[PDB]
């Protein structure tokens, strides 16, 4: 089998890709966030505390003829950002473009942090980094990825973000005719539970290529490109007036600015991030300040490749028995 789901930015600065999913029986469309930094499927319901639901798209198992109570079972999350949901957890039957998957967990959301209420674009996350991640407790369960692989025709998926512009999901085939030149597979440690992988290094715009292993995890979930504070500080150097300032929580720039691109390396290859990607616009509206797409990783403890990074490439994520990313040129 395979799926293909188109993806759509929340916003003018791409924020956040929403990606339509299929529950239950008769179909309940969510707009979900495909994250491959996290491991869980949840959405609102009719279960979510009133309060915190303001606009969203819910889940009501009692209308689906496949719900299934998973008894006993519950979950509890927080991410990078300090956002956090919990509650407890049904089986049901869950399609992502077509592909179909009998007995997944869908986990619903009894309370929600102010962030995801806030949010009316996003009725939830689909989780696509390893299983081993998965917070359902006692029993974990698996991802929509993990359920589906050995259906597939092929244990893989890709994510073809697009630049102010939807994209793409497939699940189970490589699209050859949705990138340029060559995939460059490099290998991954899943010891952390997510697609983590060592970059060859980098260059800021026109600059010479510094060789460098830069350990990081490939996020979907998660907006900006962060870096360690050496690569980010090289980059701003870069960017007359730009300055880490501790009040707005990162790096802004002038929006008089033109930004320089950047480059990573994946083994021997290179992929450019045009400079536009990393303009993330006023810091608040009106403002002459704007907010940069690269940022530290400093007080983060990992390296994160965001969408920032992503949707400059075609990205595989290869879920065989060694499990590897390949990064396309587009
Ligand atoms: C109409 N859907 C349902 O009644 C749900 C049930 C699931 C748990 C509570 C919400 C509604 N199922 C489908 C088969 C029968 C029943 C069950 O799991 O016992």
């Amino acid at each position: 089998s395979t799926g293909s789901a188109t993806t759509t930015p929340i916003d003018s600065l791409d924020d956040a890709y929403i990606t339509p999913v299929q529950i239950g029986t008769p179909a309940q469309t969510l707009n979900l966030d495909f994250d491959t930094g996290s491991s869980d499927l949840w959405v609102f319901s009719s279960e979510t505390t009133a309060s915190e639901v303001d606009g969203q798209t819910i889940y009501t198992p009692s209308k689906s003829t496949t719900a299934k109570l998973l008894s006993g079972a519950t979950w509890s999350i927080s991410y990078g950002d300090g956002s956090s949901s919990s509650g407890d957890v049904y089986t049901d039957t869950v399609s992502v473009g077509g592909l179909t998957v009998t007995g997944q967990a869908v986990e619903s959301a009894k309370k929600v942090s102010s962030s995801f209420t806030e949010d009316s674009t996003i009725d939830g996350l689909l989780g696509l980094a390893f299983s081993t991640l998965n917070t359902v407790s006692p029993t974990q369960q698996k991802t929509f990825f993990d359920n589906a692989k050995a259906s597939l025709d092929s244990p893989v998926f890709t994510a073809d973000l697009g630049y102010h512009a939807p994209g793409t999901y497939n699940f189970g085939f490589i699209d050859t005719t949705a990138y340029t030149g060559s995939i460059t597979y490099t290998a991954v440690s899943t010891k952390q539970g997510f697609w983590e992988w060592t970059s060859t290094g980098y260059a800021v715009g026109s600059g010479t290529f510094k060789s460098t292993s830069i350990d990081g995890i490939a996020d979907t979930g998660t907006t900006l490109l962060y870096l360690p504070a050496t690569v980010v500080s090289a980059y701003w150097a870069q960017v007359s007036g730009a300055k880490s300032s501790s009040s707005v929580g990162g790096y802004v720039f002038p929006c008089s600015a033109t930004l320089p691109s950047f480059t990573f390396g994946v083994g021997s290859a290179r992929i450019v991030i045009p400079g536009d990607y990393i303009d993330f616009g006023p810091i608040s509206t009106g403002s002459s300040s704007c907010f940069g797409g690269i940022q530290s990783s400093a007080g983060i403890g990992i390296n994160i490749f965001g969408d920032v990074a992503l949707k400059a490439a075609f990205v595989v994520f290869n879920g065989a028995t060694t499990p590897t990313l390949g990064f396309a040129s587009k």
